């Protein structure tokens, strides 16, 4: 039955750089202008697109570097952070010693359209959202210390090469003047390097089915969404709780064997009974965060994961209809 | 007769202490040559020591770089790996008209640390400096470190595609890439350095990024690589009241690994198990190399390290026959 999987796969391909083009001399402009402040004049970039069916919303991040920063972790939450301070261009967004998100974000909506993590710009089609974030060359924090377990898979060099990079920290609310950890850009380089072989998709011996099967599991999730929009059950759920299931699922399946293109249909099959699984035991773990739950009932309720589980099972009893 | 090789590289890891003392020597001068505006910015490449010799714990290699923004190179004739220095200015103090003059840069470098030295024992380009610790021996070498594009010479050497994966040679060669003070047969060259390059693929060297890291993936790569450094050493200090051998380095030896390399690129040709016949081959691809006089610089492909102009082939057939017979005879060099 994959046959129908790799159609689907080929309409969201025929669906460019061009788009990007213009989005390109937006952001160049902004960051500009951002750069002649003194709070943002290290403002740089770390295009992505968060739903995969929408190929004119645009998600980039302006990042900002702030040495020697000195994190309060925000009632034990593992995630939520106050950042305060240990000569510092933030200092006009200081509430006592914490950095407020509030009035940097006020003052980054101001150097910059329409309304945490902040802008929207339009440039008909072309949406643009802007997040803005904090770079930290420090070490990882204490909560990320067993997250990230790719040794078996990527490799414990690997992993350890990873944790030498900068973390990021987003403005978000948990108390109106938290920032939230953020590892996106590990999650890019993972998926772009997503092997235990170093030539994993360089060869037609070696392709892997890896990256179709995120695609077909986010696909999934905005068919499900959009379809039913008109209720609430499925508001919650985005394409981060896929992307962290499936890097689960490759740490379950860490060969590449495991991954093989002729086995799609398995492969994409085994990507939703995870999902699924955690769904109904109510525990999805944060990739890089693992005492963060994000399936958690005080984030999703019951009723709304079990909406969620039975329209799955029926999409997978009937070949997915909702592809279509 | 695996089980010798295996003897020999059991004796081989059995002090390395003895890198504290060079630490300690290392960041003084590091101090004092950043007081000044020419070396500002030097440190070290990082690991602050190696060692060009497996059998000489108490010999380490350090470098030193510095930054050289917006450089300009020119190719010395077609050697492809020397090059004149000139500039797009700290530096403007050693300029000879408009390239960067090795000989007054050095001179400056060594007075700084000799200076310094004296607050230790000083031996009088590459090898910019040999400090002997009180009875420990330290390399210190100078090295321009740029990070625009590698030169035109390089873009078809490190062919390690199909081994490493294209991915990762096009993120190594977003790395910088070191210039060293070298005379070339003109006294005011630099020649072209990638020994971090070697290092990282040494240390990240298998199609697997698993390689090495649990039983079902050992591989032999490394210990190849020793038992030919082992080898050439020893015939090195056998002969050494000859002048044979002389012009030949570990740089030879690691050259012809990494093609070797190149030439065996799955894990499954490595097998800890094979060592015997991997060495082996090893020997055999650099005796080929010692025959018909060639082995490509691994970075810059028409550089031929075995060049008659560098090496001459007298040199090359009395290291063929000494490796021969060690290899008939089971290597009796390495007791
Ligand atoms: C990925 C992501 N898909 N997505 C999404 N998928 C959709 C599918 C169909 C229709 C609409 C959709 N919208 C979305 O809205 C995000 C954002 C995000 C995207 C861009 C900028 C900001 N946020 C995000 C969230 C919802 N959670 N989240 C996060 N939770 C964390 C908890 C702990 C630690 C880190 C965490 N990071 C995160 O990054
Ligand atoms: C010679 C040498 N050419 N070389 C080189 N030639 C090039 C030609 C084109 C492009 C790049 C090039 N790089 C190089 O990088 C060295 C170094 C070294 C190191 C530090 C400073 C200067 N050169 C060295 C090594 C790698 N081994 N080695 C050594 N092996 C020994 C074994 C036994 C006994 C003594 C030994 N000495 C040694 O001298
Ligand atoms: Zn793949
Ligand atoms: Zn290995």
């Amino acid at each position: 039955g994959a046959s129908k999987l790799r159609a689907v796969l080929e309409k969201l391909k025929l669906s460019i750089s061009t788009a990007a083009g213009m989005v390109k001399g937006v952001v160049d402009h902004l960051l500009l202008r951002l750069k002649c402040d003194s709070a943002f004049r290290g403002v740089g970039l770390l295009y992505e697109h968060v739903k995969i069916s929408a190929p004119n919303e645009f998600d980039v991040m302006f990042k900002l570097e702030v040495p020697r920063i000195q994190l309060e972790e925000y009632s034990n939450t593992r995630a939520y952070y106050f950042v305060k301070f240990k000569e510092n261009p933030l200092s006009q967004f200081l509430e006592g010693e914490i950095l407020s998100a509030s009035k940097m974000l006020s003052k980054f909506r101001k150097i910059i359209m329409k309304r945490g993590s902040a802008v929207t710009l339009l440039i008909e089609k072309i949406s643009v959202d802007i997040t803005l974030a904090l770079e930290s060359k420090s070490s990882w924090p204490a909560s990320t210390q067993e997250g990230l377990r790719i040794q078996n898979w990527l490799s414990a060099k690997v992993r350890k090469q990873l944790r030498l990079k900068p973390f990021y920290l987003v403005p978000k609310h948990a108390q109106e003047e938290t920032w939230r950890l953020s590892f996106s850009h590990i999650e890019k380089e993972i998926l772009n390097n997503h092997g235990k072989s170093k030539t994993c998709c360089e060869n037609k011996e070696e392709k892997c089915c890896r990256k179709d099967c995120l695609k077909l599991m986010k696909y999934l999730l905005e068919q499900l969404k959009e379809r039913f929009k008109d209720k609430k059950h499925l508001d919650k759920f985005s394409s981060y709780h896929v992307k962290t299931a499936f890097f689960h699922v490759c740490t379950q399946n860490p060969q590449d064997s495991q991954w093989d293109r002729k086995d799609l249909g398995l492969c994409f099959d085994n990507c939703v009974t995870y999902f699924l699984q955690c769904l109904r035991t109510e525990k999805l773990e944060n990739y890089f965060i693992p005492e963060f739950n994000l399936f958690s009932s005080n984030l999703i309720d019951k009723r709304s994961k079990e909406f969620l589980t039975k329209q799955i099972e029926y999409e997978r009893n009937n070949e997915f209809p909702v592809f279509d």
